[PDB]
């Protein structure tokens, strides 16, 4: 049986994948994506510079190391599989569940979902490479940057509602394409419906992202509607590519074990990684605790914790935390080779 | 008056400078080292495995990168200075006072000081390079790998003390070399003088390491004595550096401020990097709560929550976290040139 069941391949559950491997335990990784890495394979072209000791370079490169981390011990890799159910048998017993009917057995749980399933949206680019675009916008914090432009949305889920009608305050007209299958929440809809500088189009998707000459921004977008087919070509300054992020609509909500829950639908942890159900531990975004920030480094870290209290469950006499890597026996033969050969 | 002042700059501290130049704060950084990087200069040829998103790579590749990393915004820098005192004038005042007599203020303080002074051991390596040794350790967790050798340790503390012990159980012979300046630790010293496959070499230390041909490894070891200056060589298998670390001679036994302090002499941190007094925050080692790892990685979370605290502390209606680095505005000049010239 195996030692532990990861459930999400963000950069949470890669670090605990790896961190588990480094306290020698078996690991299963299941993921619903197609590829691993989860939040992260949304904004693959943007500069990432908060990361502790990595300099600034494309997310999709950071994510391809984070990646090859998670899979120095060679974990069971499930993509594509969508996790339903959770179930405690016993002690050091529990039962992970896919849509599919698969039933994986471990004597731990990890659970780093996030915020649920992602799902990126593909872009097509034209003109330019998406690699130097600069006003792609896949989340909207400081919206000053925005004054006097048009400014595209896609999605209508309640956050990028909330975004449109920020960014109306300022900016010379926001236009928000849609599929009514988002949300889209009545109350955010009704406060951007009379700003009137704020254009709705319903059923509508986004076709071509298009930019002139070579440049390093999208000028004008392509938009298709959905039933008649029909496109028309807008200049824009700035586009913005929601993706309706709901917490409170994972499996965490339908389970057959109901870990407590913070109030904004977040795996109440216990001080850290750990849950209100011994052998089952949250890491990454899915889990509140005093010490948490919303960063990849703090994802980084609940991994590291959520694997010691899995092998401390699994093995009670074990040490609460692993070895450094640095006087670690697993990685000597490696260290040879890479110091050798100057593979860095 | 500056925001910001950080005492310690080991990796927490770095991050922590780095995280509050990302949300804007004025950062003054002291550390009482020649140079940067806290107790990653001890183990520079060592290769990391265990930080988030790095590939492997010498420890002071890493430290290159960390230390690039909280110097972005250019903080107020003060090396060779040693904090003694700190104080609370009134609220958003703070007093920190070095043994020189210096005295700066701050807004805030975030104490990163580890385990308290770090001075590594000036090692001289004749045959061999030190990037490529092999049988060189700064730490001893898993000690079955000495079996059957003969051990050199340098240094009498407690720890190490501790450490010839565990090694003596299995290892042919194990040698002490150290000066008794260090504790040395009754208890220590009374366990480990009963075992008879120890010797023990108060008044001296270690002159040079010595490996023949091209090798990987230290062959043998010129030991020297401290007062009569008598030299001899003598072989191992492995050599352990250790350092003597003590969390209870650090300032916060007698500053003119107590926090409350976790009873192994660790700052008591409340969920996270809050401390006792508000304004002071403690992230890394120092500081204890129930998310901590003794890693990196935890080192760097705890820094971008210290920053996120001391920012709210300052400013209170400022948002609890910072943006995120892929779309903050502060990056975008420097990240076209990083795109453009490809700079990574
Ligand atoms: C646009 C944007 C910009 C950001 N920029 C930065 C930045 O610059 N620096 C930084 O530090 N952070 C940044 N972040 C935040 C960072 O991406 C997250 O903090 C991080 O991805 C969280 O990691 P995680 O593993 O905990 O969650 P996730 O990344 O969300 O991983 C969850 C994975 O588990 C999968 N999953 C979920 N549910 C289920 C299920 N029931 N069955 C199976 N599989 C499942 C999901 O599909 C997903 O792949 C940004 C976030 C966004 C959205
Ligand atoms: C030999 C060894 C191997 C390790 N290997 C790994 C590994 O492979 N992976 C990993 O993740 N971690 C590893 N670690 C642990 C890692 O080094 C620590 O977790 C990390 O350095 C802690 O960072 P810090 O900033 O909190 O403390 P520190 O690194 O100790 O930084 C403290 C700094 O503040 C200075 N300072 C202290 N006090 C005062 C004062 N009163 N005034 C002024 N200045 C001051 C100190 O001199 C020091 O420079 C290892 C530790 C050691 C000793």
């Amino acid at each position: 049986m195996k030692d532990v069941t990861i459930i999400g391949g963000g950069p949470s559950g890669l670090y605990a994948s790896f961190y588990a491997g480094l306290r020698d335990m078996s690991v299963r990784l299941i993921d619903v994506q197609s590829e691993l890495g989860g939040k992260m394979r949304i904004y693959p072209e943007k500069i990432i510079w908060d990361i502790g000791g990595i300099a600034p370079k494309p997310c999709h490169e950071i994510l391809k190391d984070t990646i090859k981390q998670g899979l120095y011990f060679k974990p069971e890799v499930h993509l594509n599989e969508r996790v339903v159910d959770i179930r405690k048998k016993a002690e050091r017993h529990f039962e992970v569940e896919t849509e599919a009917g698969e039933i994986y057995t471990s004597k731990a749980v990890i659970i780093a979902i996030g915020a649920g399933i992602i799902n990126p949206k593909q872009l097509d680019v034209k003109g330019v490479e998406r690699y130097q675009l600069t006003n792609l916008h896949y989340v909207v914090q400081s919206y000053r940057r925005f004054k006097d432009k048009d400014v595209l949305i896609s999605g209508g889920g309640n956050t990028a509602l909330d975004w449109a009608h920020d960014i109306a305050k300022i900016a010379k007209s926001v236009t928000v394409v849609y599929r009514k299958e988002d949300v889209s929440g009545h109350e955010a809809m009704k406060t951007l419906v009379t700003d009137l500088n704020v254009k709705l189009c319903p059923k509508t998707r986004i076709k071509y992202l298009v930019g002139n000459d070579d440049e390093t921004h999208i000028s004008e977008v392509v938009l298709e509607h959905v039933e008649s087919g029909d496109r028309h070509t807008v200049k824009f300054d700035d586009v913005i590519i929601s993706h309706g992020f709901d917490r409170c609509n994972t499996l965490l909500s339908e389970t057959s074990s109901k870990l407590d829950m913070h109030d904004d639908c977040r795996v109440k942890g216990f001080g850290n990684t750990t849950t209100s159900i011994p052998g089952i531990y949250a890491c990454g975004d899915i889990v509140y605790h005093d010490a948490k920030s919303h960063l990849i480094a703090s994802a980084f870290s609940d991994g590291a914790n959520a694997a010691n209290l899995a092998k401390t469950y699994i093995q009670p006499d074990a040490n609460a935390e692993g070895y450094v890597s640095s006087h670690h026996e697993v990685f000597k033969e490696a260290n040879k080779t890479i110091v050798n050969k100057h593979l860095y």
